[PDB]
């Protein structure tokens, strides 16, 4: 199955973090990277006392179960120093979010797929569209169409 993973970093030299994350994603067992997006510099959504993000997306072919893939993305986050604080949508050395897991719909305590907010976020949809322009969401909507309709600002390269 192809999993689409959003990558964000706004602490501790985001370019180095995203390069490290890509290497580590490629080291996840029973998986392989298919496609990587460009790197974009995006203003923070949420609290404004934080740096701009590097945002990217990757397509990862995997035979892992979705929660097992999450275990591995979370491990990578911790290998790159991720800390979490009370404030919602605070900064991160590395944030790996599962946007889509094939065409699945997943509703569990640990995992909600499609990612709950991705359709509202150019910093997620634009990198996804670069690597999967023909993508169709589980609800039947086309990514390309959503982007044209919502008319989110185009992103700047990192
Ligand atoms: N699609 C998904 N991808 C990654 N985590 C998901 C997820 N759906 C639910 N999670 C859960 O989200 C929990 C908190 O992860 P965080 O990384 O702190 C949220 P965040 O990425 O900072 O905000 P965001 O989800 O609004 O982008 C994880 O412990 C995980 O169980
Ligand atoms: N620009 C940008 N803003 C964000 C991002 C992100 O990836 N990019 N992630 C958040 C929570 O994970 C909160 N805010
Ligand atoms: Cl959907
Ligand atoms: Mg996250
Ligand atoms: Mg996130």
């Amino acid at each position: 199955t192809v999993a689409y993973i959003a990558i964000g970093s706004n602490l501790a030299s985001p370019l180095e973090q995203v390069n490290a994350a890509l290497k580590a994603l490629g080291d996840i067992p029973e998986s392989h990277i298919l496609t990587v997006s460009s790197f974009y510099r995006t203003p923070p959504l949420g609290p404004q006392d934080q740096p701009d993000y590097l945002n990217a997306a990757v397509a990862l072919e995997t035979s892992l179960a979705p929660e097992e893939l999450l275990n591995h993305t979370q491990r990578i986050e911790l290998q790159q120093g991720r800390v979490r604080k009370a404030e919602r949508w605070g900064p991160a050395t590395l944030d790996l979010d599962i946007m889509l897991f094939g065409n699945e719909v997943i509703n569990t305590e640990r995992l909600t797929v499609p990612h709950y907010d991705m359709k509202n976020r150019g910093f997620m949809l634009w990198p996804l569209f670069e690597i999967a322009p023909e993508l169709v969401f589980p609800d039947g909507e086309m990514l390309r169409q959503i982007l044209h309709t919502r008319a989110f600002d185009k992103l700047n390269k990192w």
